[PDB]
């Protein structure tokens, strides 16, 4: 339980970090960077999920902030929750 439960537990910030070490890959291990990604996707439930990562447009970015960006917009589309107070 060291994570947290959903996107709520994370910030518009906090959750844009977590985006920012897979896509970045700052962990120490690859397999870390896709247990980072999947959680991702039990956070926003992208329907993408981690293809908001491995799927930047043809022409965007593939950034992590681009990523964030995108659910922040993505959980309006989907009237979902959002990340915790800032």
């Amino acid at each position: 339980m060291e994570l947290k439960h959903s996107i709520s537990d994370y910030t518009e910030a906090e959750f844009l970090q977590l985006v920012t070490t897979i896509c970045n890959a700052d962990t120490s291990s690859e397999e870390e960077l896709v247990k980072l990604v999947t959680h991702f996707e039990e956070m926003t439930e992208h329907p993408s999920g981690s293809d908001l990562i491995y799927y930047p447009k043809e022409g965007d970015d593939d950034s992590p902030s681009g990523i964030v960006n995108t659910v922040k917009q993505w959980r309006a589309a989907n009237g979902k929750s959002g990340f915790k107070q800032g």
